[PDB]
């Protein structure tokens, strides 16, 4: 007894009719009757071949109160034959998940009509659609009529074997784009391939345009996404009777892991951004989990946000990554081992993880994105320290060490594919004295234009160097002191006992970075390097690969000390003091290659609105077609923040992309490093790191324009 889900990798939709989950004809598969509500099931196939499941349920605007029941209860009960490890979500007609959105980028139809109509999805036709957006294309029905259309839009009139796709005058370039897509799914999908697709713009419009529409009045200017102030603070309650009570158990985030506990269930409040999260515990006693929707949206109510929050429910072990970056290093138990973690995001389900092999590294943008390795980092480069307001060369002899009373500059050509690229490190030290590290951001720019504006800039700070970064030194460690300088002039002397802590990258190479002399500083995944007046100490993590203690060594010799290697836990006790004693120090060893499945890359969209900095995230996979040539974009990495330059935006927005990716980070709710490195992109000139993480770029893609290309493509 059931209808035929649960099945394989994929997408199942439903419309909820009548108390009864009805399939929706697959080639209509993005069509939503504003009237009704819908259960979708989206299932991803994990890399250890398992099962996991993404359940959403979608409320239009004029949808029932017990048809959204019925939504609701749908959404609770498939869960429950899934066992109870489906995320789940409640999408709002307008105000849908990133994730939900992600299904389909060919848009959105919100028709006219429902169940309660009596509208069926199953020609003779003659409906209007209003298209807007640019990330997330909608298509909304509107009234047949001259007063539904604004200037600043694209609307589609749909004849049935003719579809007129009308531009006003005021609608950008790129939103042609966007709209040319709902026209051919129209066509492909509605008529499977069997209608014409007509284009037009204001005073274009065909004779059968005006026959149903009547001649052409004046129009208006369209009047109808995240400020980035709201995203930072949230909370996170405890509910109790979901007769709904809850009670603050963190006030500020990030969170401590600790605060949630497998006998209740939370709601981790977002809402000033838009969500808020059910996380429900796995021996909540299951009248809580199976009302957890209900107690969500009863939350809702009494915090007086807007109805169309979205809610998201996670089953405990299962828990999303943007989920979990709400808390101060969250670990799993089954982190280091197995392939992925709790939740894998739908939108890198389909990404082949590539390790890192220098030698083929330049036939694999894949390699390089994964890795932020553009090459083997072998290159010419040219280093410069800032002294006063200029660029000053740095003995050869002297490459690799950095000073951190220093801000430096290295242009670097890479070469990847059969293409040579520059890069420019503005490496900024953390003790350098702010008029020459802001001297540094400009000589860096200034480097930038005199090589043509195409070098890609990526700002560093001391401590938080990219991978690499760390690789240009040949086999010879990247050395990073504490607040010293390489100048002329004060040469000065070192400190007593010092310490050095020595971490790899996925490609081998190292970097000693000088810390503060006490136990915290200890780690289990480095080698560490302790010089004292007495003797010096070369201290071997149980994590330590030996390509750290190699480099460890070499750093050891430009210390002219020679080491007793000491392994963690066999600790001679001069060495215990040396740093003042023992102590906690940290030992949970590093995602290393389920970084991106912690923290999956991001692409956003970003504006300096008249006084508000704007962040809108891009749903789905990450395209290369998604890159609006008049917008400035930002892919967060982990690592690292690219900002993609677009040829085709002002000015303003071109010069501030430094700052507003600052921006972007600073109002991160994970609390990032504020030492996160930025690396600025240029349009069709992106570095082999940048590339690599999009399906199917073409090097020749921005010859021709995207939309006169569109128009070209079948239209
Ligand atoms: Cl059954
Ligand atoms: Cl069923
Ligand atoms: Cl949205
Ligand atoms: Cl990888
Ligand atoms: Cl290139
Ligand atoms: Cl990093």
């Amino acid at each position: 007894e059931f209808l035929k889900a649960g099945k394989e990798p994929g997408l199942q939709i439903w419309r909820v009719e009548k108390f009864d989950l009805v399939p929706v004809p697959t080639n209509l598969y993005g069509d939503f009757f504003t009237g009704d509500a819908y259960v979708i099931l989206k299932t991803v196939q994990l890399r250890n071949g398992n099962l996991q499941y993404d359940l959403h349920y979608w409320l239009g605007n004029e949808c029932s109160q017990d048809e959204s029941g019925a939504a609701a209860i749908f959404t609770v009960q498939l869960d429950d034959y899934l066992n109870g490890r489906a995320v789940q979500h409640r999408e709002v007609q307008g105000f849908e998940s990133a994730t939900f959105l992600g299904y389909f980028k060919s848009g959105l139809k919100y028709k006219k009509g429902g169940v309660a109509s009596g509208f069926k999805h199953v020609v003779v036709v003659q409906r209007l659609f209003q298209v807007k957006g640019r990330r997330v294309v909608r298509a909304t029905e509107v009234p047949v009529s001259w007063e539904s259309f604004k200037n600043g839009d694209c609307f589609i009139l749909d004849l049935g074997n003719n579809i007129h796709q009308w531009c006003g005058s005021n609608s950008n370039r790129y939103e042609r784009l966007k709209a040319t897509q709902v026209s051919k799914g129209i066509r492909d999908n509605e008529r499977s391939g069997r209608a014409r697709v007509h284009v037009s713009e204001e005073g274009t419009e065909p004779e059968a345009m005006l026959q149903v529409l009547g001649p052409k009045p004046a129009l208006p200017a369209g009047t109808e996404k995240e400020d980035a102030a709201n995203r930072k603070l949230a909370k996170l309650y405890k509910v109790s009777n979901g007769t709904m009570s809850v009670s603050l158990v963190a006030d500020e985030n990030p969170f401590a892991q600790g605060a949630l506990k497998s006998e209740d269930c939370f709601i981790l409040d977002h809402g000033k951004d838009g969500k808020i999260f059910v996380w429900k515990g796995k021996q909540a006693n299951t009248e809580e989990r199976k009302a957890a929707l209900k107690t969500a949206s009863d939350f809702i109510t009494k915090m007086d946000y807007p109805k169309q929050t979205q809610v998201s429910v996670l089953p405990e072990g299962g828990e999303t990554p943007l989920f979990k970056q709400f808390f101060k290093n969250w670990r799993d138990p089954d982190q280091t081992d197995g392939l992925g973690l709790s939740y894998l995001s739908s939108h890198i389900a389909n990404v082949e993880r590539v390790p890192f092999d220098a030698a083929t590294l330049h036939t694999s943008t894949a390699m390089a994105a994964q890795h932020g390795m553009d090459d083997d980092g072998t290159g010419q480069k040219q280093i410069w320290r800032i002294e006063g307001s200029n660029k000053v060369p740095v003995d050869p002899a002297t490459y690799g060490q950095f000073y951190g009373g220093d801000s430096y500059i290295i242009l670097y050509n890479y070469r990847h594919g059969g293409r040579q690229g520059q890069i420019i490190y503005n490496w900024q030290g953390a003790q350098s004295t702010q008029d020459e590290v802001a001297a540094s951001a400009i000589l860096t720019a200034q480097l930038d234009e005199e090589l043509g504006g195409t070098p890609v800039q990526s700002r560093v700070v001391q401590g938080k160097e990219p991978a690499h970064l760390m690789s240009l030194f040949g086999g010879k460690p990247m050395i990073i002191y504490k607040g010293g300088t390489s100048r002329e002039g004060g040469q000065t002397a070192p400190a007593s006992t010092r310490l050095f802590q020595v971490r790899a990258n996925s490609a081998g190479a190292t970097r000693a970075v000088e810390v503060l002399p006490k136990a915290g500083a200890l780690n289990s995944n480095d080698a560490f390097v302790l010089k004292t007046p007495s003797a010096a100490y070369l201290w071997v993590g149980t994590g330590a690969s030996e390509a750290e203690k190699t480099g460890a060594q070499e750093l050891l010799r430009v210390l002219r000390a020679q080491p007793v290697q000491v392994a963690e836990g066999s600790e001679p006790d001069g060495f215990w003091e040396a740093l003042g004693g023992k102590a906690a120090y940290r030992t949970s060893p590093r995602l290393k290659d389920k970084k991106m499945d912690a923290h999956p890359p991001r692409l956003f969209a970003c504006s300096n609105k008249i006084g508000r900095f704007v962040i809108e995230e891009v749903p789905g996979e990450l395209m290369q077609e998604d890159l609006a040539t008049d917008d400035v974009m930002l892919l967060d990495t982990w690592d690292q923040v690219f900002v993609w330059v677009g040829k085709d935006s002002q000015e303003e927005e071109k010069t501030e992309a430094l700052t507003s990716a600052k921006r972007y980070i600073e109002t991160d709710p994970a609390n990032r490093d504020r030492r996160t490195p930025i690396t600025v992109v240029k349009q069709g000139f992106e570095p082999p790191s940048f590339v690599g993480w999009f399906l199917g770029w073409d090097d020749d893609y921005w010859s021709v324009d995207p939309l006169d290309r569109a128009m070209a493509e079948l239209a």
